[PDB]
């Protein structure tokens, strides 16, 4: 799905993304940070990648991959990610 | 945080992972390995999961190191025995992105 294009997508680390997560999670039953990171440890792609997988799939299942693909691309944007590379997401 | 990372990456058992961690909690007012064991099996007992236990045990020492503040040294140590079981270091390079 998209969820799985966007995390293989991104470049940020999960140390930037995961404040994304956390703020387009609001409102929603899904898994903290906390709770992503320490299920993807109980239950073992490089771990960086998992998790990003596991936070943009959660984001799918509760309803808020779209916003959490805008905040990337924003993110993305203020990182230099050039934008012949942020076309290949827009699609 | 980084102690799920840490968690999450290592592939040590228990019983050589318990080895760093007790070595690293010195100084430190820490559980120790039976502390730890006791505790974990008891919480393992009282919300029975397919979560193995061995993992659950991982993850409350590196959060421990990490409530003690001694997450760091132990992340060397478990690298370092990780290293003496030939770990690939295409791998060790992930976890020392922390």
């Amino acid at each position: 799905s998209n969820a799985e294009r966007l995390a293989a997508w991104t470049r940020l680390p999960w140390e930037g993304l995961r404040y994304s997560y956390n703020r387009e999670r609001r409102g929603t039953a899904a898994r903290s940070c906390p709770q992503l990171e320490a299920d993807v440890a109980l239950k073992a792609i490089p771990l960086e990648r998992q998790l990003i997988l596991e936070a943009c799939r959660e984001a799918e299942r509760f309803g808020f991959l779209h916003e959490l693909s805008i905040a990337i691309v924003e993110m993305e944007r203020l990182n230099k990610r050039p934008e012949a590379e942020v076309e290949e997401i827009a699609k």
